[PDB]
């Protein structure tokens, strides 16, 4: 039996099929659940790449500094899967940082306009996503956003840790909305995952230095990790997702999950 | 259906049916889990207890102060459970504290001695218990401790809450030396549940209820959690740990799960 | 003798003489430092309040918004100070929300472009500020803010919580900036004080709410720490801020110091 | 002048003039402090290492595991400084494990008799000295504890990690108390300091592995840290203690102080 049987889900923030929502969409489908799927700006590719999960799914669109798109979601959700049905999950996997505020460059140079334009994408976009979408869920239901452990300062993270941080304190703020529709609110802290933004924002912004982000990463994980860390292999951090989807973790909400290997509680 | 089908998956910590262990094995055989039972010193009183389980699960004596029943468990669970098959899952649902360190007894007063057989029993058998069962266990398993939150000092808990705190420690490196057999260990840090324990907390089982006991954890928890906290209902803390049981949380370890209703991400 | 005797400090953030910095800098000139002040907006009064220090001091004009105070601050200090002389502390006591991220105000219809107004202001201001006087810091310096415990949610807080949030997470990182130049950045988690920014501000966004608002810190603080907790008594604080700015804490940085009662620390 | 000036303060845990209470007590008396010191075991020892400090003292002799000292302690105490007088601080810098629970000693095979001589001495201690001395404890006063970050789990400090984690919650506890009287308790969380406990207790149970593991220390603390770290370099960390012995950290209790370089705020 599918751990997430006629649940509804939406789940926003794929780009290529290495993105960690591609993986918990095709998890979240394999586990039985009924899909609506959102996307940004490259709509006919990202049709493209939906088509490779393993069930048909409508796509929307959706870029979460557009009002507009976000006064019509609830409705245009609605339409696509019939009147009188509602949510029981809603997945936000997404973020955004300008080349300047990440890798080599200088921390001290990213203009506001641009750590601005980052925070909106990667930590406020939680709530607006949220307030569009609890009119529409029901009871029981799960929200779940991904995170990166921002406690420590790191190289090369730069100001998305600050949005990172940012987004952990509105997930907090979230839940108690959330509360007030039966409904959970809770990140999951991943572990460094090969996707598009790992390599070309972040990679991208050490150009010459790139090597060096991979030190970190092996450092910082898999060495650190009881039980290892593979970055080339989403499905953990995906299952992790489904989970908090899922009826088995009803008692947790404003909350951090780490799927990360037990990488965070070991120092060596 | 089984989310946990054809797990095996041994449950000690039951000595009442409002025991969180009582739960925690109710909902594992709901989910198609083969249990081992463990009890301490009451085990004409536990067995008639478990009789009353969905499901029959052999009952093996463990005191976790007690050398040889250490030395022996892995054998007579091994017996239990037939040769060349293992474990998947081992919870530890133990505790205990002489009244010296817990309620109005002043915090100062309490001797060496007796706070040392709390930490005994309630943190380094946490160590001792993985010792004895990581050689019978499969890749791919999962140990699964309790924890009341004592990352802030409270009233009455007391010495209890310092046994807490190691017992976080321990987990940790309980996860280094798991990892070496594909294990997973994680604690749910709970909110309060009416168990027997709870009531010897402040003045003997047996007394009126103990109206500043209940406020404070009315306080401390229901009001502030997102989603309430209702003390009677054990099925939310089992289901927590059923999910750290399962496949479903593959990236998680060292850790702690908040099942609290959400009450430790707010302050009021 | 002064504890600060012969440092040049720079003290931001005065507007009354209930404001946290005004305190600061009384305390600071007590203890034989030499200040230069920065204020916002209106500069007559802020001045008129200024002459009720101890000592004189000079008093620039710095808008954090703008990019050219920010540009030519270095400079004006420089001339306030003398050729040649350098800064051995810096004092960021600065925040803003507009009222729509606060009080009862529902938390999601707060717009990005007031949240995005604070979060500049009260967060991204500790590092335009260290970027702009890092370079005439002598080593041995120290960089101190002001935090509000942000790690969990609570009432009427709402959107400056994840300013401080963020807060935290940029003090991080300009701490490794700071660490080149000998200099240390730290952050003060205080307590409430009754201060123009909590009465006006905060308790203004509850309009008719506000005496929720004496409550829940008189809950939160006074009664949970074991010290005790006064609204009305800021020396504390400023104490605090000195200690760091004196040579006392030389080994800590990119960190938080609670001068809270120690309220943070006990769960009621 | 002094920081400390007329305050009589108690300076546990000398045992060579590496150790980290040495140089607590030789700055304390540089800034103007009256000094009771205690000792464990090797007393003609302790004394002729006492007469180098710049300043006469006395000591008497402490055995934390010894009731008849700390039954006997305040009246002793009281003798060496006057009747009439008091105490205005107390230094807990004492600490012992076992060769079983550390080093590359498995984490498994430490029997429960070493673990808790070790939590005895390095925890329990903290809250025994506690209600000794605050029966003779001015208020306005400070008690201090040594602390190694035991939040996250490490190869080689194993089970004093798990004592250190016990000590943490106990200090919130002993805050409490103290709090009655006006008393401030607190902790210190030092980075590495090169030390006997550290060379020989901890370095020791890595026998073969000695060597290697101190440089790997001095490099990475060093390396994390923003102001860099000198593990030959006690005196960061006593001016830290000093600084909480004073009035300048007035509205801090229950709480770590971390004298680290920043190097538990960096991941790398
Ligand atoms: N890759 C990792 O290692 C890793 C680890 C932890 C957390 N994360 C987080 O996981 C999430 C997904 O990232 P990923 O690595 O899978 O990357 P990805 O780059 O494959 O996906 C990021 C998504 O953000 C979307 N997005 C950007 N701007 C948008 C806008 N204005 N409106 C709507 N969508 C927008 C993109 O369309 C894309 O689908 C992000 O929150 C990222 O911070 C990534
Ligand atoms: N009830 C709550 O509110 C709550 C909340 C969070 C955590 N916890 C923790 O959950 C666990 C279970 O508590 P519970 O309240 O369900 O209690 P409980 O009613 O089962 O009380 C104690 C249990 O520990 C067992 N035990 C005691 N000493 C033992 C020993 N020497 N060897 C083996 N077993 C021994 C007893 O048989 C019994 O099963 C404990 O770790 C407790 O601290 C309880
Ligand atoms: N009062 C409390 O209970 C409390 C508690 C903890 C922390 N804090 C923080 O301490 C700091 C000081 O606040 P306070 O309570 O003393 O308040 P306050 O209202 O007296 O001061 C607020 C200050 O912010 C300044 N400011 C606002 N926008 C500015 C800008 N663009 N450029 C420069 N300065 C600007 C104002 O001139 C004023 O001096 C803030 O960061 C506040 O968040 C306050
Ligand atoms: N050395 C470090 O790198 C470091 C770092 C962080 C914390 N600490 C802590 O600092 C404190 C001092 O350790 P140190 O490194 O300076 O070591 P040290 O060995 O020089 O001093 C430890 C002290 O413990 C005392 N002691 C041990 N058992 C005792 C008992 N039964 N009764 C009384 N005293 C007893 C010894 O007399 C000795 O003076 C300890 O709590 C240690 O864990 C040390
Ligand atoms: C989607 C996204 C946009 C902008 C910045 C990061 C983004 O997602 C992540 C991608 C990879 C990672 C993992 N990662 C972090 C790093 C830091 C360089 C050390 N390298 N990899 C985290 C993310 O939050
Ligand atoms: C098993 C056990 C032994 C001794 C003390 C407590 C035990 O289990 C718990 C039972 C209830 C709770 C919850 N709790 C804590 C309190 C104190 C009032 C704060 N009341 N209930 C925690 C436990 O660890
Ligand atoms: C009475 C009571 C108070 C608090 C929690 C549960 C309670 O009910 C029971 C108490 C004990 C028992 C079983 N039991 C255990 C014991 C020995 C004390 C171990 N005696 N009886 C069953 C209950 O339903
Ligand atoms: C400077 C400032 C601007 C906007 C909002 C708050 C500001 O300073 C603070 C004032 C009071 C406080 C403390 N506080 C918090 C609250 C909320 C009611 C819980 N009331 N006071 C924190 C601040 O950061
Ligand atoms: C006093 C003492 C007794 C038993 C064990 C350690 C003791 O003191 C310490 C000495 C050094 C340190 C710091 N340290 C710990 C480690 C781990 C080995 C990597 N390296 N340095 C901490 C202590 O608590
Ligand atoms: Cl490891
Ligand atoms: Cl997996
Ligand atoms: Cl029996
Ligand atoms: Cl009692
Ligand atoms: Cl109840
Ligand atoms: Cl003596
Ligand atoms: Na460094």
């Amino acid at each position: 039996t599918g751990l997430l049987d006629g649940k509804r889900i939406l789940v926003s923030g794929i780009i290529t099929d290495s993105s960690i929502a591609f993986h918990i969409a095709r998890v979240a489908q394999e586990q039985g659940a009924q899909l609506v799927l959102t996307g940004f700006d490259r709509l006919r590719l990202i049709q493209r790449i939906t088509d490779r999960l393993p069930a048909k799914a409508p796509l929307l669109e959706l870029d979460v500094q557009n009002e507009e798109h976000l006064a019509s979601l609830a409705g245009r959700v609605t339409e696509a899967i019939g009147a009188g049905n509602k949510l029981d999950g809603v997945v936000h996997s997404i973020g955004f940082m300008p080349q300047t505020g990440m890798g080599i460059n200088p921390f001290f140079d990213a203009p506001y306009a641009d750590v601005s334009k980052g925070i909106h994408i990667s930590a406020y976009s939680y709530a607006s996503m949220a307030k569009a979408l609890l009119p529409i869920m029901n009871p029981g239901g799960s929200i779940v956003g991904m995170d990166f452990d921002p406690s420590r300062a790191m190289p090369a993270y730069n100001w998305m840790t600050v949005a990172k941080s940012a987004l952990e304190s509105v997930n907090r703020f979230v839940a108690r909305e959330a509360g007030k529709y039966g409904v959970r609110s809770n990140l999951v802290a991943a572990g460094p995952i090969r996707t598009l933004a790992m390599s070309a924002i972040v990679g991208g912004a050490l150009g010459e230095e790139a090597g060096a982000q991979i030190q970190l990463l092996e450092e910082g994980w898999d060495q650190r990790a009881p039980i290892g860390w593979n970055m080339k292999d989403a499905t953990p951090v995906a299952k992790t997702v489904c989970a908090l989807l899922s009826d088995w973790l009803p008692a947790t909400t404003g909350d951090i999950i780490y799927a990360d290997g037990g990488a965070h509680t070991q120092l060596l």
